[PDB]
């Protein structure tokens, strides 16, 4: 028992982190096979932050201007290209530590682990969710760009995020590994609206199921509700509308606990309307939405 | 900016995880140099859980009864011995992935990362604190024994915890890497009192400093207090008494924010007496105590 915001083991990703420098700018890159992937804003200067012409900036750069270091050893760059907001630096050596991998564009509400890095060196690992508004609530400082988010399925690393920027509001934005930003964000030092962030209802319910499995049952009530009645409450509290697809995804947790999904919805409706009354659930005083139903089953089953 | 419960990158520890089986019992071991460390209760059966005589049980075991597997390959056991509550299995091969390491017995209130493992395979990584009552609030299932807690200082892994058991209350207990339990716990399937768990005051203050650094300042007030006045409040709320050593440790955070430690104490006193009033601090609705002042400086400075 016990429920923690667990991240995937980061070893397979640590073995891919390299440092990329262009001019005076240093950030992190991801070395997979003979390619190093990094945010294209590595080619920017102080005067090229508010409105960069990446195509024009990149034209002034040659292979030897991109310094890539893996640990203490220098990688030789034999090609460079821009794919959306990422640069792909072809190096003469395939990463010997390259794990089995995939590039995936995750759905909002899905979770992933982030390996925060500085100067190509890993500093820490944490679990987070892609918010419905396509931002992440990470922990990133200057130099963390190019740090990646990923999921692990047995031996395969699915890379889903590359860190590009911090919005003036302290939230984070970035791209998939094809360089396409999640959300409406652009790699420019301008004010950008993140948008209203809703609560991932299916994740809150999954966490309530985790709470029941882990002994926390005070919030369970004698009520039930309907999807339409529940959603009237969810709308009022800026919660994502729950659909039959979400109910179906909660099926295994509903079967394990013996609590019907609409019954758990009535517990959630009462918690929203009444608050926690100074009480806690899984060591938390607010409703947690950064655990998917898959994360709950995984943590409560011991998938390695 | 952003503040997350960050764990150390786990790669160096993943490379040390092995599976140990004795009879019908399988758990995890830690392979460092030519020794595999594991909980001694691996030699127990169902009838040897309530009151095991480890010395007598171990006498019926020979080297070939300990099956150690590193990935898919079998390790040859050439020696075995019991040191307190851990077994040390000497194998004929030194772990080629052995990192620079230390065995340390951590102080209550200090934090560490746990790499939860099953069958010698890592499942996840999370950060936790050694509670003042010498328990940990982990996430562990059957088969997780032998999973370890550690800290990383540049390239050196300081192992501080080995998982041994779950108390009937859902909290976790275990040993340092010399096999000495943290707290009064014994490796027996009997009811064991954990003791009153207090809140790590110096950690709550460190987290309040992290909140200020990360923009959350609503809780800051126009008041100050004294160590003795603060401790009268801390006692009432089952908080550890704050000492000058704790004030001195908060010195760098006090200097970075320009907020005197006793001024932050008055903010903490008011939060304890008045509650959060439905507000949050660093995405939390309760006062967080599992970040040390060192963790706050590290996360807010980017130590790799
Ligand atoms: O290293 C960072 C950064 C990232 N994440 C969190 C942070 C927190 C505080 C300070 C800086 C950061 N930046 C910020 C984006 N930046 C950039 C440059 C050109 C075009 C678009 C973006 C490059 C430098
Ligand atoms: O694998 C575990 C375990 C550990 N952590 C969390 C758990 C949650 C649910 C179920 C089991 C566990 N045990 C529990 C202790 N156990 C043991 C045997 C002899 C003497 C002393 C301890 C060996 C088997």
């Amino acid at each position: 028992s016990g429920f923690r915001k667990m991240a995937f083991p980061s070893g397979k990703v640590e073995g891919c982190m390299v440092q990329v420098t262009c001019g005076t700018t240093t950030l992190n890159g991801l070395w997979l096979d003979d390619v190093v992937y990094c945010p294209r804003h590595v080619i920017c200067t102080s005067e090229d932050m508010l409105n960069p012409n990446y195509e024009d900036l990149l034209i002034r750069k040659s292979n030897h201007n991109f310094l890539v270091q893996a640990g203490n050893v220098q990688l030789r760059v034999i090609g460079h290209s821009m794919q959306n907001c990422v640069l792909k630096l072809k190096v003469d050596t395939a990463n010997p530590k390259t794990p089995k991998y995939k590039f995936v564009r995750i759905q909002p509400g899905q979770t992933f682990s982030v390996l925060a890095c500085y100067n190509g060196s890993p500093s820490g690992v944490y679990q987070c969710a892609m918010r419905p508004n396509f931002t992440i609530k990470g922990s990133f400082l200057n130099g963390s760009c190019g740090s990646v988010g990923f999921n692990i399925d047995y031996d395969c690393v699915s890379f889903c995020y590359m860190h590009h920027m911090e919005l003036p509001t302290g939230v984070h934005a970035g791209t998939d590994l094809e360089g396409n930003f999640y959300g409406p964000f652009v790699d420019r030092q301008t004010a950008q609206a993140a948008g209203t962030d809703t609560t991932i209802t299916v994740n809150v319910l999954a966490w309530l199921y985790a709470a029941v499995i882990n002994g926390d049952r005070w919030f369970l009530n004698r009520f039930t509700t309907t999807l339409n009645d529940f959603n009237l409450v969810a709308m009022k509290y800026n919660y994502e509308p729950l659909t039959q697809d979400h109910v179906d995804i909660l099926g295994p947790l509903s079967a394990q606990t013996g609590i019907a999904v609409l019954d758990m919805c009535a517990s959630l409706k009462e918690l929203l309307q009444n608050g926690m009354n100074g009480r806690t659930i899984l060591g938390s005083a607010l409703l947690e939405d950064e655990f998917t139903p898959f994360d709950v089953v995984r943590q409560c089953s011991g998938v390695t």
